[PDB]
């Protein structure tokens, strides 16, 4: 270590400030840091879960959920950046990030368990306080029973560099008749695609009922935080006359609550001996998503025009759907997820979250008039040193989740050289 | 500088020839240079605007517009590469590019203003001769009142390396009944997505009128040069019987002229107390786009079957659309835009554009039979030197827009070493 | 670092003592340190805001405000220096200053957010606990959710050196008939001037009403802590006979409460078809200002001598005013403002403020008889070292707001050399 | 010269970019460059005059005047900065500036004469094409008969460093009833004060006349570009009954046209054997000043209520006025003035002005949320080198007005070292 490599200093200690990433991605950008401060309130059970998205290239930092008496979680609020980046910048890239979770007030207060899972939120098999501990085999990606008073620090380690600049959900110039009109240029690069074969000649059969018979064709776990779109088509075949179908797609949250409900086809009559097409042309905007989506399901209501006591309704469906979450496969947008769970904490106490997030940004047309952009500072060996450090990650003890006390000791063990400036003022 | 780094020589002086990009993107390719020569004719006002796409990975170099008496611009023609690359190659990657704009004939002739904006064409706030000067805060990305006789040189600096190979709009083998059938494999990687929430329970209300009442629901600025597609769905609710809707999407150009007009739904009757779906399944091919698209708008016509004097027509719309321009977020396809504006130039004089564009290409199946491809020439320190140069960009005076005189002086200040060949013929 | 530079030691650790500023401002002065100790009491909401003026060249250190249930702040008291400097010195200059804010008693107690804004108090866009965090883009000028028990330290970094000596509001020898007569020589150098064009042929129109019709012509945000003066003139034109005007200027505080109310013109009759002048010759002394002024507004009352039911009163005003706060533009008198906000703190607990302020002073005629003054100690490289330090401010982590724990670690990391005295007693 | 001193590079070649000033004025600021582009049109006489304010700490760069057939000049327009600085920043400081004036179009075209006067505009004794040449004794501050086709370059040399930050005429938050209300915090530091003793017992005497007898009491040359205020008081004594006075202050421009007219006292009756006070409480805002003010005069109209053929009106005036132009004495706000005069140029041809202005700025509250500020880059010997250069100014040929050809040769003779970067990429 000669002095200190700006990037490494930033990667390991985000609270220090931003630094350009030493990869081959050469863009004229600007560096900024955004703080995240939140004072969460503990529920009745005294247990909760904070879902962090350490690699998210934007202002969405995470989401808080409180555990309830019945065992289910309840969405509280989204953890964001001090200010909304998309309102001022168009393109973004994540450099480093660290967050600390600890208790600050009391009405001494429980413990914390945390892990860094290498997958999206819905892919987790167990999200219970104790279950987390087995989300990864990596020992430096998990930490157990840390006193809340002490706190836990979440460090964001990379999941591949040389990633392109992600476009934020910035508002694009537009005018409309509707006051609630929203037009944005969303994160598209590197989209994730879920392919659900809802039915392959599925035989439906049930007796008549006033109001209709409702069934849930399928229910799969998908993940989404920002805009997504659903495409595909289901074909229905029938022998019975006068059958009317009703289809609705539900986007469910982590807490099991319905986040978004869209009617795919309401009041659709079926013709006998012919293919009845039911297209899916859903486009869900970012502002409509109030909390991370965890699963998607489709309900189909079958009703008859006439109807008696026992008419036996029946149809055959065949078709596949394609759920496409824009920019979903971009490393960090959904991929790495760090969970910080706490329990036994006093009811009514405050759990404080404080962090810093560093980005490489490109201002929007208006701000670009006064914001100067430049190419990254050049310093060879920065990337090599980073690769070296990451290579010896386990033997250096560089964790993704740390007990704040240990992280503070790491901040002084490391960064031992801050030698002001050698004879430059006495140089001549 | 040991002799000269092939890449740096190419980056700073594109007119010299092509060179492989020293990033981690290892593909067997071939290097070619394509010239661009145009003799534009000056309008009545003597003022015009040339929109350049310096980082475009293809044969589209820019577009020329002439300013008219009423103050609006008028599309002239597209500035392209000597020959159409997609006709001979499938994949492409941009290396370097430089273009010069100066007057050559006269019926002494005005000045030029130019800037390099870090965003797409429609994102610009001011496109007037004098307004440009404030598009960027960067001093080396703007240049003012340069004599047209002298000329201005546009240099293309990078906006991130390690970019994948873009697929050109190459024609794909296909046969059809229609003679005007076009089948191509377009630029898809890194798509840009605009999400427009056209209405959220928007209440429409107006009296009957023979022919119908037309309204413009919304109008947003989007950008597109190559193929794009529009998806989404609008849901209409009504209480009045016998209402018929007509919807049309218009893709407007920079000059305000309609480039592409597509009817989304013509003659669509509305049912009372039910959700009336109006799907959007538009796919606009590249050849249909005659000039850069700047904005998109949707018009809805409401007509009644019966009709009297005062029937009061009314409906409620709710829905979001998703405009997806293929390969839009790929750095250079739409992102950097350099504008060269000129004024006070004599009417009828010739404004000459001359440039060279260097690419890394992959031939199509037919040409690949005689075109040999190889991996880039290896020379360590090429990328590092590039990063160094770009790092000290401002203190070196490396501009994106130069006064030709200053650029020529830069070509000799730099590239001082062209030492033929040291004792190689006398080596042994 | 050779031993330690007296100035740098003082700048970075004000609690150490005073040191002369190494600029070109050579005056015979004396160095003194003044402590500031306060035990603020927390309100019902448990949230408050402390406004600091780190660069103030005098005994005014800041002001405390408590947040109330309705959301508005309420002035508590002014934070001052142990003793009133103007009572003993005439001229002053600020060297360094540090203050610490932390809880000391409890009836464990909330958190703190702080930032250093580069502008006066009224220029702030958001003064809420969470809003502060976005007052600056600079990461070392903000700090979030720091435990109150731990505390936050406010360090005063320079805003330009080579500033002249400011004259304190010292009492000047004078005798009068009034016992409440106050005569002082205020801070004048570098005055700030606000130019408010209240009206440009503004048309007033309203019906008669017993008592008069009152309207607020304008309301602008201005800043003032010490004496200010208001000048200018408004011209009124009218067609209606017997109109009487009443004008009053109000100087509003940060908490929205009226601090100073001055009647500009009471009972002023208007003449038809002639220019009616309404001069502004207001001079507000320092002792009349009980708390920082945030905005200034002008109310005009229009009443008629006769009066009926509907007489329609009307006049036309045209004129500009000039608010001049003496010594307002002197760096530090109003410019830098550091806000320390706290919340979730127990009601009734004590928030302790402790700091030290170092000055370069010039005694008044009486004290100058026993106070010896000398020119600054000469030591070359002091200013250069300061510039070096300030230059590498971000990479050294020199903040304006620190979490007391981190500031204490900084006090030992730095100032590592306090080598008593090398062989001077054994020299000979 | 080791490489090149950032400041010196900026001072001598402003078109290169901004650099922090190496004085003792340590403020956290940001550096920006603002272009100035104008295409002036030549008058009928083919002669004109461009008045430049090289040291102006703001967006006002100069003013253009055309010479007319009768010999008087006629204001054309103000030469400003690309964008209005006060709209985005609050405080400013000038670093360097250069402007070039040359012809670009023709319907070969005359010559140019230029000089740099060490005083404000109105203090010039001769402003004719040939008269300028004698404005200074300094040979490097004047240049004669330079071909317009070639051009003249205006370089801004310093007039004292260690100047404080000037506050721009930024709009301050305020609300009013009048739509044309303007509230700003103007440049106050370092005000200029003109003291005019209009009369010392001046005896007036003239016969009656219907309408009144108008006389011009005095007319003095003063200078102002931004807001100013007029104070003072005139006392009138008389023996004749029923005398009515009318007073009006006129602020005249460079072209002799009235810029601002304010009625001081209209319809004022005089009482016999008593002191009749006529106060001056004028405050002229910046937006009301359409062109530089050159002189101020006061007209007094004396009319009688009765009136006959020969009543002989008479009064005695005694009093002094104080014209105070805010921030007038700040070096550069009014002080140095460079005049560029041209003649014999073809009528209808274009005279192009192009320049760059570098500043040290402090963003307003809103912009400060995303604009990062830092202390100047530290590099000892920068100021010393500057003093050295300025010391040998005459023997180095560093002019304030240059023949563009000679300035270009100076740009290459100097700045010979732009050695990219010595073994830093090969360092290790």
């Amino acid at each position: 270590t000669q002095q200190i490599v700006p990037f490494i200093r930033s990667l390991l200690m985000p609270t220090t400030g931003p630094a350009s990433i030493p990869d081959d991605t050469l863009e004229k950008h600007t560096l900024r840091s955004e703080t995240s401060t939140y004072n969460l309130t503990v529920g009745d059970t005294g247990s909760g879960l904070i879902v962090f998205f350490p690699g998210f290239p934007g202002s969405i930092v995470g989401a808080h959920y409180t555990l309830q008496g019945n065992g289910n979680y309840k969405f509280d609020q989204m953890l964001l950046t001090a200010q909304n980046l998309p309102a001022s910048y168009n393109y973004c890239r994540l450099v480093s990030r660290s967050l600390t979770v600890r208790s600050s007030t009391l009405p001494l207060n429980g413990t914390i368990n945390a892990v860094t899972f290498q997958g999206s939120l819905s892919e987790l098999t167990d999200v219970s306080y104790n279950g987390l501990m087995s989300a990864t085999a990596n020992i430096n990606d998990k930490i157990g029973n840390v006193l809340v008073g002490e706190g836990v620090t979440v460090l964001s380690l990379p999941t591949s560099y040389d990633l392109g600049y992600v476009r934020l959900g910035d508002p694009i110039p537009a005018i409309g008749l509707d006051p609630k009109m929203v037009a944005t240029c969303d994160s598209s690069d590197r989209p994730r695609v879920y392919t659900i074969t809802a039915a392959d000649d599925y035989q439906f059969s049930s007796q008549y009922q006033p109001g209709g018979v409702t069934i849930t064709l399928f229910s799969a776990n998908i993940d989404a935080i920002t805009s997504l779109s659903v495409g595909g088509e289901l074909v229905f075949r029938t022998s019975v006359h006068g059958l009317v179908l009703g289809a609705t797609i539900y986007l469910i949250g982590f807490d099991g609550t319905t986040v978004i409900t869209r009617a795919v086809a309401a009041n659709n009559g079926l013709t006998t001996g012919t293919d009845n097409l039911m297209p899916f042309n859903l486009v869900i905007p970012t502002n409509e998503i109030t909390q991370p989506i965890t699963s998607i399901k489709l309900e189909i209501v079958t009703s008859k025009s006439g109807g008696q006591a026992g008419d036996q309704m029946s149809w055959s469906a065949r078709g596949s759907l394609a759920v496409t979450i824009h920019g979903g496969n971009y490393p960090g947008a959904l991929r790495p997820v760090t969970l910080v769970a706490y329990e036994r904490v006093a009811t009514g106490s405050v759990v404080t979250v404080a962090g810093v997030s560093n980005f490489e940004l490109i201002p929007n047309p208006e701000l670009a008039k006064n914001l100067v952009t430049e190419y990254g500072r050049f310093d060879p060996g920065a990337m090599n040193y980073t690769k070296l450090i990451l290579s010896e990650r386990d033997r250096l003890g560089i964790k993704t989740v740390w007990p704040t006390r240990e992280y503070t000791d790491f901040r002084e063990y490391f960064m031992e050289v801050a030698n002001l400036n050698s004879p430059l003022k006495i140089a001549g």
